[PDB]
């Protein structure tokens, strides 16, 4: 309950400056790239081989994997500046806007704006604009700049709504067999966004576009972490409401998906990260 993770819209000018100031540093040192690679590596690690489940997505481990993923990044952030925590992008309230792209998160002093259609949707405003921020492709090679294209697809023309989030929180089971994209009455799958997809988490990625629109290159966009922080916040809320509901599967799931299994590419288990408070952080909405 030490580190407080704040709503992006609640950040001060200084807090925003410091966060962005801290991220380019991780990037400059070569630490940021470690996170891009981890995500891509886990995405291609199938549980079991030949299945469409992987270590980080389309399965039960989706939530704890990104929580650990998000946990590690923050610590790296703190190592540069102990006053800096990972904020979250409350995309459900942005969806209430007629044009979500006018949200403050996309201001030139924080995340920067939408892609330039003249430059094939390269981002040329903000701290992470092309020439300020180098990107890497699926194969781990330099790719030439961040891209974004808000609501440019028919499958996801809009961001998920507060109701979408509220309905997900109603689900009683954390997850259900066969522990994958096809799971029904499943909070993880629902939140992931595979129920009548794309919805929620998956919808956000699709909405943003650019690197965020594909699994192996999504972390190239710093907003990926703000996004998943919100996803993690939602999960945390679900945990506080359904206090006696626990992670599933406990056993007999694919290896890497069970409660006591190491979540590739780490040795961290879902168990090790079930309680968001034991990891040393809390969301601001828990204190209000
Ligand atoms: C194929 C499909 C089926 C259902 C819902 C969405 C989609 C889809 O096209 N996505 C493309 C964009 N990301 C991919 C993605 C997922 C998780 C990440 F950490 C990073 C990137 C979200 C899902
Ligand atoms: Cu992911
Ligand atoms: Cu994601």
């Amino acid at each position: 309950k030490y580190r407080v993770r704040k709503n992006v819209l609640h950040l001060t000018d200084t807090e925003k400056r410091d966060f962005v100031r801290t991220v380019l540093i991780l990037k400059e040192k070569g630490i940021y790239d470690r996170y891009i690679a981890w995500h891509g590596a886990a995405g291609k690690f199938h549980t079991p081989p030949g299945s469409d489940r992987n270590a980080a997505h389309m399965s039960s481990a989706f939530l704890p994997w990104h929580r650990e993923y998000l946990l590690r990044f923050e610590r790296d952030l703190q190592s540069i500046n102990p006053e800096v925590t990972l904020p979250y992008w409350e995309w459900e309230t942005d969806a209430q806007m007629q044009d979500p792209s006018q949200s403050q998160i996309w201001s030139a002093d924080f995340m920067g704006g939408n892609g330039n259609p003249i430059k094939d949707f390269i981002v040329d405003t903000g701290p992470f604009a092309a020439g300020r921020w180098t990107t890497i492709d699926e194969q781990g090679n330099p790719s030439g700049g961040l891209k974004r294209n808000f609501g440019a697809t028919k499958e996801a023309p809009t961001l998920p709504t507060r109701d979408d989030v509220l309905n997900a929180l109603k689900i009683t089971q954390y997850d259900t067999p066969p522990w994958d994209m096809t799971s029904q009455n499943s909070f993880r799958n629902q939140l992931e966004g595979f129920i009548n997809g794309p919805q929620l988490h998956n919808r956000v990625h699709r909405w943003v576009g650019g690197q965020m629109g594909v699994v192996p290159t999504a972390p190239n966009d710093p907003v990926f972490f703000l996004h998943h922080a919100n996803v993690d916040r939602i999960w945390a809320v679900w945990q506080i409401i359904h206090r006696n509901q626990n992670y599933q599967p406990m056993k007999n799931g694919p290896f890497g998906q069970n409660f006591r299994d190491p979540m590739y590419p780490w040795n961290t288990t879902p168990e090790d990260v079930m309680n968001h408070r034991k990891l040393g952080y809390v969301y601001d909405i828990e204190l209000r």
